[PDB]
């Protein structure tokens, strides 16, 4: 007599939901997201790239944003992401319908994305967005180039297989900046041991601390500004208390080796 | 200072979600889905037939159903499809990976079903579900042939583009039952005049009318009961009055065409 | 003893892989594919337009006489394509990487060209060729504008199921010149009554000669430019024999017509 | 005045198209496709599995083998890939339409078996073949079970991106036999250094040695029965010469070094 239970939309903190004005990062590299959710906008001579879009209803207000940095939506050349979730990939179809821009991700990312998000290796159909293509497969390592800023790939899965770190280098006054967008390092929620879905999960991520402490960096972002310690909300300050990478990874290792053992633990 | 709106869910009458056991159309066709949501089993020789799955939720019931009638999740073949809504076809892809089954649809429907119903001509991203693939593109007139049970596909574009109507001839008695399984001719809240993303859908739609007049039909049935007065929750007295193919293209059209007329006047 | 047959590559006459220089059809209109297959590079202020690519192979050239007309690779905004066989549409895939363009196209088109003209309705395997997406789905008389310049679809299935005619208008002089891009009205080597693969074929093919006869045209262009009597090879008399629209599917009608009645005589 | 190339067919040793009738691996497992053109047949009680397939036109010989083993095409379950290069998943598009089959494989080796092997890493597009969907992805150490046969994938990137091998235990006379079933380890005319496209080539081969050491195997068989030193031809003593997965990954990492140093030196 009970009937099947509704469909649940993927809700979220209003803080992930909050617009905020394009905040600059370096000499071409801006914040143009919400509060807690990154959007860098990298501005060159031939058109711009986006690393991450955050939700599907972000999509209007990123345009927004790109309009006052003076890049027009036939100006986005490519988008860029650190993994295919709903809340990092969200409006990637409808920008690219709005842009013309191509999506470039690796094989896991390209795939995942394909199907928005559903049948998750953890998350099942809980979390689904709109399906996009990515237009150029990347291999770790490579090398995508936009206006003469090279930017490149270091695969670092685990919490997605096709999870990405970005570097390139910018500049601030007249020294260059390395900055490094690196991807969650989070397990939230994952059955780490025995997983069926992803069997070598705890070696994935033990390889991607590793990974992520060697990346070249001078400025590290990620995805939840909150996991690098940045605060969008402080304008000029809100890069002060950021991390290293050595100290995000270092960070993230402890976190999951103790979850592991609570895994053991029950 | 307002957060972005959060996402909403696809939520629907609680009877469309109201589980049936199955129940018997003809000697090889059963209704398996909810009280108002068609979701139609045939059994063959060489494994069963589904057409539509209903909601995205419905996947589990299907199988339980489809095991009353002694369907094994493998044996299920082939799934046939009305339209590529969320509504009709929302577990297509977890009914995929549980039982091997091919999709079979046009080309319409395949590029719908495999964005998940996003980018709706009408709807937009409001109404999407898991996408999944077609495995086998079919054409107007196009016979599927299942355990020697021949499925004819009768294009009747305009709910959706790729909306499709199938006809079958099971038993009765000893005496053959022509089956017309015909799409929703209905356009709720959908623009009907100059529509850019769908410019000729008037003729469409009056075109489709004709096309569900002429089907060969002994029993009609629809993905909603109700749209041809199929009353699911009363067993055996469940198609006592059911339309013909006349009455339901008739009544559909002039639905539509009030619609139009109090479209031009607001 | 014998073994299994070696793959056939698809050779075609020496005039379809004859490079040719850029030449004016209108004011923005630029035939620049080769001297026996057409491709269409349309110039606006806001990038260029290209319909149709010819065979794989024309990639290289059809990046040069783009440079040639002042146009970028980056500047190519727009794939159109007439059908998704290997001979018009074969180097779309390699566009699409080396431009940033997006492809627009119907649904029977995507689909054949998502499976790089495999499982043809009538060639099977034998003319395949890199496979590439459509990043916009296209309905019958729907309006694509770039530039300021609108570009209308007209559904003529039958050559293939997607068959697409194009028409805008350009100037010459100034007047206006309201140019058809038509594909294919013919039917080589088709089964054409009782075509499991294609039971409506011979409805299409009488709809689509009706469709083509009334095409807004000034000037008629077709892929293979002999099938509208265009000469590309001498230059500026180039058009002065080309057909009529009317002139063009009675002609198309005539040889369909005798083909069927050759085929109810072996 | 040259005409640009004709398209150039993928032409392969007569021996690869050689077709040869069914030759028993295990109690379960046969080689059922050419005499230098491995496809392994796995019979169970529900259902048969498919590793590789060979050359494209090798589908209906593939049919004709398991038709003489008992296997009806309906009775195909599951396709698993070595990787998705044209000689040995050429057929997997057909064999899919023919047979209701699905394809497992990990996320690279869907994508380009989705691009029908077209823009390969280092063969450009001169190895197409029928593009095809994996209708289930697959991560390393998973495990796919048919018929309560258990299929685990090694991932050993190299040859391809997604180059896979799958290893399960069958059983001969009554004792218990672990069947590898290894890519090919060899870099047929790659460039290894320093290659935009495929940054980490030398790494992952690197690695790839080395897991193919470390495989569970009793009987080592490849793609290509020559690299394990199998001759199909010689019916029982095929196996006699056969290499372990020791002596394959040194012949392999010996050649791997000797073309890196011959790169060095041109």
């Amino acid at each position: 007599e009970a009937p099947l239970p509704q469909l649940r939309a993927y809700t979220v903190d209003a803080s992930w939901l909050q617009p905020m004005a394009p905040l600059q990062v370096a000499d071409h590299t801006w914040q143009i997201g919400t509060e807690d959710l990154t959007a860098l906008l990298v501005q060159t001579a031939e058109g711009a790239v986006l690393l991450d879009g955050g939700m599907p209803q972000m999509a209007g207000h990123l345009l927004d944003n790109m309009k006052l940095r003076g890049v027009a939506p036939q100006d986005l050349r490519l988008i860029l992401l650190s993994h295919a979730h709903a809340d990092h990939a969200g409006p990637v179809a409808e920008l690219k319908r709005r842009t013309g821009a191509h999506v470039a991700a690796n094989a896991e990312t390209a795939v995942l994305l394909a199907r928005g998000g559903s049948n998750d290796l953890h998350f099942g159909d809980g979390i689904t967005y709109p399906p996009a293509s990515a237009d150029r497969i990347i291999m770790d390592g490579e090398v995508v180039t936009v206006g003469g800023i090279a930017f490149t790939a270091h695969f670092m899965p685990g919490h997605t297989p096709g999870s990405t770190a970005w570097t390139w280098t910018d500049t601030r006054d007249g020294k260059p900046v390395r900055i490094a967008y690196a991807d969650s390092l989070s397990a939230p929620g994952y059955q780490l041991k025995g997983n069926p879905r992803y069997p070598r999960l705890i070696e994935d991520y033990k390889r991607s601390f590793a990974t992520v402490r060697a990346l070249p960096c001078d400025l590290l972002l990620t995805p939840h500004p909150g996991a690098s310690n940045w605060n969008y909300a402080v304008g000029s300050k809100a890069s002060a208390e950021a991390l290293t990478c050595n100290a995000y990874a270092d960070a993230a290792e402890k976190k999951f080796d103790a979850q592991l053992a609570r895994e053991t633990a029950g």
